[PDB]
């Protein structure tokens, strides 16, 4: 599994800030947005993007305080991501787009195209934002540590003070021992204990038993809307997983329209990280599928 990030870095002015994303693969075409999480960032995709440039664009936003991209003095709630995104794509004039995101990050491009329906091609996606009713709905591994997290003085003492959520979380969303050097690119952008704002703020807008409402009830009109629409999908989803446990994929596989699942094997958060070549070869090949009449 490949270690480095061999892309070029590209800017783009978005609301007085600068976001940084990775752009490869062909200028035509419908071009495939890939949107990362938490605490993650252009990185994640690093060895997905290899397998798709060579039919699409792809471009790899770092989200607005990570990766990157710039750091305002922001509290980075999801409407702060929403409002930069939004401006993101327009900025670079997406028209038409195929999403392929990943749990903050899909949360993003959901409620993006319920608000753009016409303009979404297909929508792949794994380990996704989802209504959480009740703590039992969380994994009981990692359910004392996100009560914690979702405290100002214990959590903010343990991911801004302590960098937990790049120290201890992260490498507990993959199976698979992550090396120094993916350590150290993941942590690069959060070396600065003051620019760990948004690691703190986004485990506080997770929707877990009706809180906090707002965000709860965002995610439920875009499954909502998910369910209803017939834009291709495809579902990615490991064992046990942590978002999405498998009797969830098997589930959402039935219930939302045009929705193909793909099983990865193990798997906790960060899929990307334990099976890229299976998530990239099959996005690529689904690509190709979407140009099918049928
Ligand atoms: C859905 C969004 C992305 C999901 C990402 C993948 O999710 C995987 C779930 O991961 C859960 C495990 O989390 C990290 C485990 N862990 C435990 C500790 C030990 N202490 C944490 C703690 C304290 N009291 N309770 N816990 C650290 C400490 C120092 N001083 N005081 N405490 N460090 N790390
Ligand atoms: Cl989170």
């Amino acid at each position: 599994i490949g270690t480095g990030f061999p892309f070029d870095p590209h800017y783009v002015e978005v609301l007085g800030e600068r976001m940084h994303y990775v752009d490869v693969g062909p200028r035509d075409g419908t071009p495939v947005l890939f949107l990362h999480g938490n605490p993650t960032s252009s990185y994640v995709w690093r060895n997905i993007i290899p397998h798709v440039a060579p039919t699409h664009r792809c471009i790899a936003p770092d989200l607005i305080g990570m990766g990157k991209s710039d750091k305002p003095d922001l509290g980075y709630f999801f409407d702060d991501h929403v409002r930069f995104m939004d401006a993101f794509i327009e900025a670079l004039g997406l028209e038409e787009v195929v999403l392929v995101i990943h749990d903050w990050g899909s949360a993003l491009g959901f409620h993006w195209a319920k608000r753009n329906p016409e303009r979404v091609k297909g929508i792949a996606f794994m380990e996704f934002i989802r209504p959480i009713p009740t703590w039992d709905e969380w994994p009981e591994f990692a359910r004392e540590t996100f009560q914690a997290f979702r405290t100002t003085d214990v959590g903010r003492k343990l991911i801004i003070d302590q960098n937990v959520f790049i120290e201890g979380t992260l490498p507990c969303g993959v199976v698979r021992p992550l090396t120094e050097v993916e350590m150290d690119h993941y942590r690069e952008p959060f070396l600065n204990p003051v620019d760990r704002e948004p690691l703190w703020r986004f485990p506080n807008e997770l929707p877990i038993a009706g809180e906090p409402a707002n965000i709860v009830a965002l995610v439920e009109e875009y499954m909502d809307w998910l369910h209803q629409s017939p834009v291709p999908k495809l579902l990615f989803w490991g064992t046990p997983g942590v978002l999405i446990p498998p009797a969830e994929a098997a589930r959402l596989a039935k219930s939302l329209p045009n929705c193909k699942a793909v099983d990865i094997g193990p798997g906790l958060n960060l899929l990307q990280e334990d099976n890229p070549d299976l998530i990239g070869s099959e996005i690529a090949r689904w690509l190709s599928t979407l140009e099918i009449s049928g």
